[PDB]
């Protein structure tokens, strides 16, 4: 969905960025405040 269609419906917009510990587990990262939190991805789906 280049054009829009996947970066649009699960994107990490700036302060929200997926990756993987050193531990190789992997969590979200917040960068609002420099804080690592396992809570659902950013649009999830409340």
């Amino acid at each position: 969905g280049s054009p829009n269609s996947s970066p649009a419906s699960g994107p990490l917009p700036e302060g929200w960025e997926q990756a993987i510990t050193p531990e190789g587990e992997i969590y979200y990262i917040n960068h609002k405040n420099k804080t690592t939190s396992w809570l659902d991805p950013r649009l999830e789906t409340r």
